[PDB]
């Protein structure tokens, strides 16, 4: 589990969104595994606006932050799970690292701020849903 709290927005994995998130919905995209809801309190996270390919992510199943090198956001085939059929997930970045069920939502960050959140795992790989192109998260 986990979310990004920027401005008056809460960014979560779409597959982990709560009823309150759907009742206060700002934007959602199944192909990216992302959903954004509105919040009453202002958040403290800042979004990175860059092309970094190195950063650090939080792995809840290890209670540890790991430095990683990651691919550029791309269209990647993800195997069937209990949340989605086998499909192409867009704006996904892969790295070598531990990610098991429960780790979705952990933040990936670089020197500029938050880059994205854990969205996929298994096989010694971790995949992150990028948020750096969502410029509107910085306003309103
Ligand atoms: C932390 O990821 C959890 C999981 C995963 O990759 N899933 C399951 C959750 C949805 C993910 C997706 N974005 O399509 C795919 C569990 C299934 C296999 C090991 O990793
Ligand atoms: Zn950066």
């Amino acid at each position: 589990s986990g979310a990004i709290y920027v401005g008056n927005y809460r960014v979560v994995n779409r597959h982990l969104a709560t009823h309150n998130d759907w009742a206060n919905l700002v934007w959602e995209d199944s192909s990216r595994d992302l959903l954004v809801s509105s919040t009453t309190a202002q958040g403290c996270d800042t979004i990175a606006r860059c092309d970094c390919q190195t950063g650090v992510y939080y792995c809840s199943s290890r209670r540890k932050h790991y430095p990683v090198s990651f691919s550029k956001p791309s269209l990647i085939f993800v195997e069937a799970s209990e949340y989605y059929p086998a499909r192409y997930q867009s704006h996904l970045m892969l790295a070598v690292g531990h990610s098991e069920p429960g780790d979705c939502g952990g933040i990936l960050r670089c020197q500029h701020g938050v880059v994205g959140i854990v969205s996929t795992g298994g096989n010694g790989l971790v995949g992150f849903a990028d948020v750096r192109d969502l410029l509107w998260l910085d306003e309103e």
